[PDB]
């Protein structure tokens, strides 16, 4: 795989803006983020060609915002997904991970 970006990539969403840091994600197997399509190991932009690049629909696998949240039972793991179990570690981060606002997600 590519090599791993020690910088923080942004992700301007719909308005607000969330860099999402790889250091703090370099323990994580890509996959479990960066997930499979069609069994091809792929790492293209979360908002690449025939991907998640519109924040127009709002629900959808067309969306940026389902596949980013959503908490519950995906095909794959969202990011407050993983967090839920961490949350689980450090309930006294349940926020810094799991913050609507005043976190490192939506400061
Ligand atoms: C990282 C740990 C996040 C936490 C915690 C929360 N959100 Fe978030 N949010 C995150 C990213 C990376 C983005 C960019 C675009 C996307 O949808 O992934 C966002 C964006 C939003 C938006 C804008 C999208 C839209 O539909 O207009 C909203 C409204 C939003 N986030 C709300 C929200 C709430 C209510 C949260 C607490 C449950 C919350 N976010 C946590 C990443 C992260
Ligand atoms: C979630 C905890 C991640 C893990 C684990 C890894 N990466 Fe990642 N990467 C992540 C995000 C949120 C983004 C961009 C978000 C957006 O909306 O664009 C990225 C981006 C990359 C990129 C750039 C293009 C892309 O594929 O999106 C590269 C080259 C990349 N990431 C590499 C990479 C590798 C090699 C990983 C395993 C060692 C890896 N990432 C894990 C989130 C996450
Ligand atoms: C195009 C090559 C894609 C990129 C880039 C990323 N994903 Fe994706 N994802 C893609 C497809 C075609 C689908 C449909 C799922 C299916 O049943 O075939 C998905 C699905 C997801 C899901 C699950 C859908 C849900 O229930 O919300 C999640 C959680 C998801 N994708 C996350 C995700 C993230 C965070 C990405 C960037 C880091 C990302 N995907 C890139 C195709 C593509
Ligand atoms: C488990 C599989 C995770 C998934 C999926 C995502 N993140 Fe995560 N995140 C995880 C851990 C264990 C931690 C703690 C930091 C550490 O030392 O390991 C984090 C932390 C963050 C942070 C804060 C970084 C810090 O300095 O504490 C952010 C902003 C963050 N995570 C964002 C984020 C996003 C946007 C994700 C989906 C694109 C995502 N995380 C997935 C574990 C996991």
């Amino acid at each position: 795989a590519p090599a791993v970006p020690d910088k923080p990539v942004e992700v301007k969403g719909s308005q607000k803006t969330v860099m999402f840091p790889h250091a703090p994600h370099e323990k994580v197997e890509c996959v479990t983020c960066h997930h499979l399509v069609d069994g091809k190991e792929s790492y293209a932009k979360c908002g690449s060609s025939g991907c998640h690049d519109d924040l127009t629909a709002k629900k959808g696998e067309k969306s940026l915002y389902y596949v980013v949240h959503a908490r519950g039972e995906l095909k794959h793991t969202s990011c407050l997904a993983c967090h839920s179990k961490v949350v689980a570690e450090k309930p006294e981060l349940k926020k810094d991970l799991t913050g609507c606002a005043k976190s490192k997600c939506h400061p």
